């Protein structure tokens, strides 16, 4: 129903990324705009100009960690429509019924879908958007625009987005933008570049084409004890069956994933108001205590399959050394030597405590998390139209950057979504909020046209 | 939406009962006439003269057996609009988000709602067709009509019911008439009538009556061990803490239900073609086959929880014979003494294989089940009307029973809803194809007149 | 602590087989005599002359059924000497705190070790005996004879055995025969001999020497619903990756294995007592009302993974003819072509109902369980000491065969252990029982010579 | 077996105390006296002369916590023999044989006992020590004693002890002391005193005196978020069915007590040497990063439990104030009247971060956990004997604290147990390594005359 509009033409909304969040928004203005759902689009005169642009050549949901196996973490009734709406066709459950596999699915008795099974849901409801969808288009630059060129106003934005396939620039004119780019992949700063070092982010990707034969006995480490290091370790003993593998941590130990009910009740679309409105002290305050909830943890069921397999290496040999499958507890890595004429890396050891073992790898995954700050440099440009000397983006609630009112016309706007945890919630850059969030999102930016229907 | 139809007028269909079964078909006739759900609604005319007759005062769901804590026994997928569309307003997640209660049900992790919360769910539903529900109404016959009395052409029905408040009859006219009135209470022959001999459907309405001081310490004892007898023995312990409770059954012991997901697809809504196309050889020995998911079962977590229960009696007692809860298998009752001068009844026991002790007990609860037999009363005057020398009523797969051509006009008919587990499967009597039968009950009875929009 | 018997020697017990039944026997003969648990000990003189011949090479339980990931169905309390005697030094606990697992294993929060564990927690029981086993023995004839032989009076046998490397017969006699060879694989009539056909007891064995390669496309079918057909069908997915697999079930589908805790109190050690007495008609009923606790049964848990892996077969390909892995329900085996040139066998299928596909395949993994009638052929020569007319071996309650008192001598006997399900109950041939067994054993066969020191 | 010493004689070892760490000391001595379990022991001449003092009358284990259906939250094999010796008499299975209900406890399929019984298995171990345990014994003194009064060199203590019902003193000397007294209830220091306000600990003893109605609509408040608290909350709306009840806590939320495999091996016997040679600053930081398995968490059955409770109350009411059983998050008390002259204080409340609501109560739970400081008071007089100008106890590997070996003979000495958690780890308190550490206090203590043997 979302018909494209021209690339010349000055959009009413241009949305960087479309990943789940995007997504999100995508599926609310459908629905605001269904007379079956909101009684007052029968009403609405023209469609809004909207585009979304995605770098990857068609949707994919964190593609390079599609291990075999692996689960949600999250209940499916927070999909990216029934919060908001129950009655929603883009509903994880209609999704289902469309495919003819809801009472299948049922009788799994589980909250918890498959991960591959999930992004086919939400490539489902994204091919429903491929007329408003440009695919292949990373966006570099966001630049200010004045309609009236000799004024002091700034009233659209330029986005430049570069061709992935053949390298050409694009521009698109838009009032309101939306970035929503997700996360950048973390490395630690001390280990140095090479093809054998692999971020988890890449793991299904790049792996796979650096050792080819899947039956030799390779030597595999992996750093990190977050939900990332934990699929990925368990994973390789099924992927390479003949190969010898490390998990190296700073940690003493995996530590289980929160989801106690009370503790969880910090993820409910409506407590984004009230943690909001909390001071910077409370509210960083607050993030450290529930950190258990989302970082450096790992699902119980996972952790107590990875501690059974290691039992059974305890029942085969007595002798820890002597393991296939091995986990360094409390170690940091201080050097790593890869120019030996070796396929083999040499990875120094030591304590994480305020020395150790020498390591020999083929390769090191290295899931060490992720950063988010992919939009500051999309942003430079337009930096200058926020108040006076504020270096930082300030989200108001409504995910609208402040920027100065004698600079930027009412009409004009940026939006920044999933990169917003520490004025937000722990909600902010997951699955939790997205159906409700993006009704919010379109009564931000599409208010005033759906007000006049309404 | 769904407006009432004068008394006087003839019907297109009367529904006699308005439990789960009823409720489904309004829930899926509201759905059909919905514009926003079946797009040929748009271009129907006259809305279908309808109206549902209900013996209770208002809507209640075995209300006799709302044990406090009693769970659903069937995944809240399976309500009462889910499986056929998702988009339904009716559905228990529209309803929760309806409340105000979706984010917080989602924190449980559970696909089995209370007892008492599902029958709000249904109470919700039910409400909204208050305008074509006729409640304090007990049908009492069904009678044959030849809107030309000459001929020998039935072509109508009355409907007449009973006011239960002022025990007057009325009468109602219909073309198309479905009985779906559930279940009546199942007695052992053997035993005689008594106020203190109570079903199980009666528990939580009769039983406080019969036994008004809690803190007494009464003797009651419970026949039977299915779900109701293991719900209502658990719960006496705590409705009645100072009384000593007794479980007589036949069998061993009590058995899990089974809900195994192979086994559980059994349930599944297109699996009733499958079934009803079966051979009554077939049929009978899938029956049987198969009880163990629906009768003389109960579910493991009540079994464990009695089980536990009755071991920390074994903790504070090694004797047996001393405990204030105590199971009896395999016995069976033989005898009533009921004329004493005292408050306690005595029950004469023996044992159930091919002699035993005597209780003394203040209350006899039966959970002894349910016989399916109620609409054969109703529907002796009408019984003519079947094919020669055919002495039971023969449901079609489509729920409609047969009767001779030449007799009965093509407009007029006899659905059943509710009864039909010998032709129909095991999911017939239970919520698990609710959604999808009302779905294809409206497409039977008023498909007609939805074709013309169509 | 047992020293050997030299072979000519008269014994005063022999036992046919050393798996779990004989070697709880030698436990509770080691305890019996232990001065530690039991004091009389202390004053026994001479050690019993006792043998046990085993025809494997060393002692190994189902090895052709040692499946990876394969566990345990009964709680580890249930073990060769926990239930007779906690302070025992062959329980499975103190054989963990023997190989310095125990706390490891306490982390696990399971009752339920690998199969592979247990079998080491056995092989550990098992060597403590070994001066006293003879391994690489198959007995192949048990024969009455007479010390006196003018006389009509039977009072000890020759136990005759082949040696399974060698061929030759070796002979010792005994006052006291047990005979605890467990079942023969059971494989259906009408299917025929050939090297592609191979029982569940032979998987891990026979399946690898057939089908070498394990990357290779092959179409492998399992026959059978049971534990060992579940196990199976999950392990060739694993086993072999790029095989195409089938289970022919002639149920409906797999059921859940029961041990609800009521029920599971006829697995009772006590309840031997109650079983025996009760009459053949009872103990029919009783065996058919509890089947569902070990036979054409699989653990929940188990039927679960298979469903779960069964749908995301489905998320992948909605068309179930192109998966994989598939399972055909209510099928059997009516012709078996297996002389055509190629490599696979063409199996033609019927519903199992009172006409199908053809599937080829390069094996047939046969489960369908086990029979108990190989003590037969071994005591064909001692079967007129039985009385008159009596057609079939009757054991007692202590498992001691009835024969006739004027033929065998009061110091001579045989006993049946494992066999005896239709008089001793569901117990007989699993764990369950082993360590009470045991014990009743050592009493019924060396209880003259421990009352003396008693 | 441990026959008792006149009170007049010089003592080998007192003890003061007689819970877990002490009755796991006495059933190591017995062990490494008994010649079944230590074969070295029937060499040893004479019997240790031992006692223990124990302020109850008889043996409790925390009997004011005794909340109906409450459960250990450690497993059954972490009893107070079997990780040392699976073989003892005083394991936990052991001890169901013994009661005859061992086959019964396999059946619940559990390794947590309610503390009922658990407790039940301990006064089973400590009536077997009866002849060596003084009850009704408060020890109030430790007094250093010089065997030749003229010398500087300490080689006995004196151990005074209040009888509880007669009020007099009594003296024992021993070479060396034990003090395993456990922990005293902690309470705010900002609570005034008042018989409405009770410390958890005095829960099922204090309440019951002071709130005698149980069916009286009480106002009942609880403040903390750990086990007590919830167990507490829990058990309110259980035992009075009429009151309002209120959950006070500064905490946002009740949080899981994480037992996680690989977590969980912090409390294996073995750690506690590697946790002992940690540094001070490295064990700060251990028990800080540990925390959760221990301090302010929950079991997450009971918060599911709760939480399930309180969602059932939104179900009837979605009005959160009108509930009859509340949770008051981030809160904390700050004023409390209790001089007013109705029956309920008034609580005055405010937010917890860096104003609220008033409560009405007729009694106040205070769930704020324990200290371990009383063995100061016990240990003054001895203080002096520490190494010049250190002003605390220094406990060694072996729990011995440090004293001046010029002041003490090497014979005498002072042990702690169960106060050690910054030394030891967080194991010390609890009864995860009792069975272990007991034996090591045997060795300890009697290691020179059990080497005399050896
Ligand atoms: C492996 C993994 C599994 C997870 N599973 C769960 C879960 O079970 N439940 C849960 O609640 N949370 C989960 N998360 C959290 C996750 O952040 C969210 O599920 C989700 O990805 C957030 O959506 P987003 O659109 O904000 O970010 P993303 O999903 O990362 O979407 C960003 C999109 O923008 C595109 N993009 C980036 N830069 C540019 C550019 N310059 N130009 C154009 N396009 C660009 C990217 O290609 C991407 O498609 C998971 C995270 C990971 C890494
Ligand atoms: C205690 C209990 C709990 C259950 N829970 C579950 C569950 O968890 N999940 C599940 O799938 N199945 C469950 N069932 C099965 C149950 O049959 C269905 O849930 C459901 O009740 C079937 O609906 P029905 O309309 O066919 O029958 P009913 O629900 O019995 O409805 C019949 C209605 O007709 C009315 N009526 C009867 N006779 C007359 C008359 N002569 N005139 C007018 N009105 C009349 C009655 O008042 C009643 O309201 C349960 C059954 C019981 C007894
Ligand atoms: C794969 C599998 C797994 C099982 N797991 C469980 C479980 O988890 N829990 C449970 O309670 N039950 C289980 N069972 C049931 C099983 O019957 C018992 O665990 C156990 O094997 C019974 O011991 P047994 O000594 O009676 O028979 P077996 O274990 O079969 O022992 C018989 C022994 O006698 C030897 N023998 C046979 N014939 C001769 C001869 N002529 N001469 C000399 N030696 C001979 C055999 O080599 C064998 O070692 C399982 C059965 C199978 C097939
Ligand atoms: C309610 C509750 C439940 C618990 N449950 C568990 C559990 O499930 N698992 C677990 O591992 N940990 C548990 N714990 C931890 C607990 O600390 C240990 O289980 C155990 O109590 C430690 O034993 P102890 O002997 O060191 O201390 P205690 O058990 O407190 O024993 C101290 C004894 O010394 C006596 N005493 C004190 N002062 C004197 C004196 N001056 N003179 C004479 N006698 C004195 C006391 O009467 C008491 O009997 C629990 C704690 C509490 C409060
Ligand atoms: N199919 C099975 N699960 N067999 C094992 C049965 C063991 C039995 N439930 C017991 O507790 O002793």
């Amino acid at each position: 129903r979302l018909r494209s509009t021209p690339q010349d033409e000055l959009h009413d909304l241009l949305c960087v990324g479309f990943g789940p969040a995007s997504l999100a928004i995508a599926i609310a203005l459908h629905d605001a705009l269904d007379p079956r759902l909101n009684k007052s689009a029968s009403n609405i005169h023209a469609q809004p100009k909207i585009c979304f642009l995605e770098r990857q050549k068609q949707f994919a949901w964190h593609s390079g960690m599609l291990v075999p196996g692996s689960k949600m973490q999250i209940s499916f009734i927070k999909d990216l429509a029934t919060l908001r709406d129950p009655r929603s066709s883009f509903t994880f459950l209609n999704y289902l019924h469309q495919k003819g596999r809801l009472i299948h699915f049922t009788n799994l008795s589980t909250f918890l879908p498959a991960r591959l099974e999930f992004e086919d849901y939400m490539r489902w409801c994204a091919q429903q958007f491929s007329d408003v969808v440009a695919y292949g288009e990373e966006v570099v630059e966001v630049i200010p625009g004045k309609s009236d060129p000799s004024s002091s106003v700034v009233d659209f934005f330029t986005v430049r987005s570069r061709n992935v396939e053949t390298g050409e620039i694009s521009a698109r004119r838009t009032r309101k933008v939306v970035i929503a780019i997700g996360g950048t992949a973390k490395m630690p700063s001390g280990l140095p570049q090479d093809p054998r070092i692999i971020h988890s982010s890449k793991y299904c990707t790049t792996l796979p084409a650096l050792l080819k034969d899947k039956s030799k006995p390779y030597n595999i480490a992996v750093l990190g004890s977050g939900q990332s290091a934990a699929e990925i370790f368990h994973d390789l003993q099924k992927r390479y069956p003949n190969s010898r593998t490390t998990l190296i941590m700073r940690d003493s130990a995996m530590r289980p994933s929160d989801d106690s009910p009370f503790v969880n009740e910090i993820f409910n679309p409506e407590r984004v108001d009230k943690f909001y409105s909390q001071s910077a002290a409370e509210r960083q305050r607050s993030l450290l205590a529930d950190k258990a909830t989302n970082y450096s943890v790992v699902r119980l069921e996972l952790i107590e399959e990875i501690y059974n397999d290691m039992y059974l290496q305890r029942v085969k040999n007595p002798d820890e050394t002597q393991w296939q499958h091995r986990i360094l507890p409390e170690r940091k890595i201080t050097r790593v030597e890869h120019h030996g004429p070796q396929s083999r890396m040499r990875i120094h050891l030591k304590s994480s405590k305020p020395v150790k073992e020498t390591l020999e790898v083929d390769a090191l995954m290295v899931a060490t998390g992720y950063n988010r700050n992919a939009h500051e440099r999309l942003l430079s440009k337009v930096q200058h139209l926020r108040p006076t000397g504020q270096d930082q983006w300030k989200p108001h609630r409504d995910y609208r950057v402040e920027m100065d009112p004698s600079k930027v016309s009412s009409e004009a706007g940026i939006w920044l979504q999933g990169c917003n945890e520490r004025t937000h919630g722990l909600s902010d850059s997951l699955l939790s909020v997205l159906a409700v969030r993006g009704g919010e999102m379109v009564q931000s930016i599409f208010g005033e046209q759906l007000e006049r229907a309404a």
